[PDB]
């Protein structure tokens, strides 16, 4: 089916390869063409799709997985919906939000991040599974105001039937910007599942975060900026973040407007229960999304 | 609903209290009067049994808890469905099994066991469970030949919407003759949910050698004996069974004419995977279950 995709134009490219909008069938959809390097990352999202019964609103939906030829190479294409308000990053620079739309947002993606954290036994279920890179740029904007979560490529996979974890054998790792304390300073506890559950909500707090500052309270908002914009440059490199959040101990400012506004102020206290150094201390996604849904 | 129930005879007292066959709407059931050392056992079930949905083929139905003065004292009733056949202690010495009405019974004690340790969600569901006094004469046994498990006294409690394990404040401590290695030398993760599902898993091997040795394979079967009679006497100590099961490495004797028997050669197989030292090792409820549906 890739050879019957026309790519239209490039939306996104970087050291994992790039994404396409192209057409299929007269809809749009998205393709990324990996890049030679990150095929494990290919191999394991599609793993998971053809094996995994992972649907859920606020997860992004497979068309496809190809390997293609072209001219002389194989590519490895990953076919997807196409969502034309584009990431979360790209989003929340684009527009400021109103309490309805903010709360949308986060509760919509806690809401993704429960379902996949959360084993389904019988017939139509599926494992645990741990993301592992949650960040906005890996989150989609839907017209509707819900989030879906985007790439699989470093999920690891866990069933009560057995004493299996499933890591995979990827050489990449997360986003150094919204790796966890436990990640930098290599005390993870890497055979236990639970652990790797416990980096998402790290990083699920940082989207929570970027998100709140673009809610307007008291005709006043905060630019869109990235976790850490302050105290690291771009591209952190692993030493940076290991600096700001193990030796120094930091974590994002709440603004003192939110104080003014309750939902920023509900938001604020979430957030900041994401980011104990105690990773067993952190709330668990479903308890997130139990709460976002009574926030009003 | 105390008042409702006449108790007619006793069937059973120990340092617990006493258990009765009480007479109910035309019913047999059993009542359980605790002792007053064992309040917080009382306590605990009746927190289990208000504050969970737990209700499954294998595990004892609850009629009420109640509190009611006799001789001008306070008792603390566990008012229970009655068994005639009573406790798989009292059954194994009744009686031999054939292979049938011995898989019967390790199958449905697996399972009783597999509900309570999973969690479940939505409006039917429930923590996770860990029993920690798993033993025969924690078993009662049906007339349709399945078991069914029962004193959630020392449960242990966990869910996906809290990192916080939920253990009593209870200082009875389980059956000092099945208790797991990890616990005699006090080396069990105390703050670890799944450290307590190991010790079930522990137990419930040494339940599955008191079965076995009552099943009848080419004419020949064992005594009825409880786990370690060759080396502890009775009501053994804490150092009793630490010198045994840890200093010692010893556990129960396989009689070798199980190795003749395919059926008790699968379970010889399963009850090693259940007392290895390391608890980390040991099959997980779910997949004992698993095993014992598919052994013929
Ligand atoms: O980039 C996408 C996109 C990417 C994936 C996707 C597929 C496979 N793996 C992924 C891993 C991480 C993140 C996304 C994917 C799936 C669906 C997607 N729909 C849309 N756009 C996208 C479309 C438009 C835009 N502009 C930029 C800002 O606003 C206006 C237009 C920006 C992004
Ligand atoms: O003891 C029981 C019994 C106990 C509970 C029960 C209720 C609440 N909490 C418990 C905690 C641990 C164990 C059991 C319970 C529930 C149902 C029960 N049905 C039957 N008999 C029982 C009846 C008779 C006998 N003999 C065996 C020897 O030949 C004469 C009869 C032995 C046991």
């Amino acid at each position: 089916v890739a050879r019957d995709i026309t790519l239209l134009e490039c939306v996104g490219k970087g050291r994992y390869g790039e994404v396409w909008r192209g057409s299929w069938q007269g809809e749009n959809v998205a393709v990324k063409i990996f890049s030679s390097r990150d095929e494990k990352s290919w191999f394991r999202e599609t793993e998971l799709y053809n094996t995994v019964m992972l649907r859920h609103e606020n997860i992004l939906g497979f068309i496809a997985s190809d390997m293609t030829s072209r001219h002389s190479s194989t590519q490895l294409w990953l076919i997807t919906h196409y969502h034309e308000m584009g990431s979360l990053y790209d989003y929340l620079q684009l527009t400021t939000l109103d309490t309805v739309s903010c709360l949308r947002i986060v509760l919509s993606i806690a809401s993704g991040l429960a379902h996949l954290h959360i084993e389904i036994f019988g017939t139509q279920g599926k494992p645990a599974i741990a993301h592992r890179d949650l960040k906005s740029k890996n989150i989609l904007v839907k017209k509707n105001g819900q989030c879906c979560i985007a790439d699989l490529g470093l999920a690891v996979m866990h069933s009560q039937s057995t004493n299996q974890l499933d890591v995979g054998n990827n050489p990449r790792v997360g986003t150094k910007r919204y790796m966890a304390p436990e990640v930098l300073d290599e005390t993870i506890q890497v055979d236990c599942f639970d652990s790797y559950k416990r980096v998402d909500i790290w990083a699920f707090g940082l989207v929570l975060w970027e998100v709140a500052r673009r809610m307007v309270s008291n005709g006043i908002v905060e630019d869109y900026k990235p976790p850490f914009y302050d105290v690291v440059p771009n591209d952190p490199s692993f030493e940076d973040m290991r600096k700001v959040v193990c030796v120094d101990q930091q974590r994002p400012n709440i603004p003192n407007r939110w104080f003014s506004d309750p939902t920023l102020t509900s938001l604020a206290k979430l957030m900041k229960e994401c980011w104990y150094q105690n990773p067993s201390a952190r709330l668990t996604a479903l308890r997130i999304k139990k709460t976002l849904t009574k926030i009003d």
